[PDB]
């Protein structure tokens, strides 16, 4: 299909799938998302990302940030330092199908999960 | 209203309130919502591989290791161990949002006593 995937994560879309044509998975979890969730995971997940990139510049040390995103369906958590971040993610449940759920990935994976993203 | 029930690496959450996804199970790193009919069968599934369980560890010396694994419709249950100790995945099939979860060992048999007392 088209996978991407690596430690602690994997990005996989089904296009024979009509509606939930996305998987997001990490280490002990995975979701399935149909294209409007998906779409607004990657606009939410890289606003955060960037503003993450930039305020990390002025920690001081192992001095900490917290920053959330929320644009419905999703709230996102980020968790951060100089160094790294983590994320979790906040699904409100929609319709008959659309299940909530909350998932996250740790610090340093989650870098590798922008990437990817990114590129899709 | 809301029965919650938690401990390390694990929850469930039954919410009255909710028309459809009124239960939530959790993990460490995931939470997903299920309707009353995907909570049934996956009491009912994961009572069965317990059990079933029980009895094969009396059998299984030293590191001796079964897998066990139980589909009904929607889910699909692994159950790895041995005689210490067992872990649990866990798949959802979509048409309500598809998903996979797991629980590690010694986490699992809190969790089996919490589903087998949600309502005492
Ligand atoms: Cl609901």
């Amino acid at each position: 299909m088209i996978k991407k995937e690596g430690p602690g994560w994997r990005i996989i879309f089904d296009s024979s799938r009509d509606n939930f044509s996305t998987l997001i998975g990490g280490e002990t979890w995975a979701i399935e998302l149909d294209k409007s969730e998906w779409k607004i995971l990657v606009e939410v997940v890289m606003e955060l990302c960037d503003q993450y990139k930039l305020v990390k510049e002025q920690l001081m040390g192992d001095e900490d940030i917290t920053l959330e995103l929320e644009r419905r369906p999703w709230l996102a958590i980020l968790n951060g330092d100089q160094y790294g971040w983590n994320l979790r993610l906040i699904l409100s449940a929609s319709g008959l199908f659309n299940r909530g759920a909350e998932v996250y990935w740790p610090r340093h994976v989650t870098n590798n999960v922008v990437n990817a993203m990114r590129s899709m």
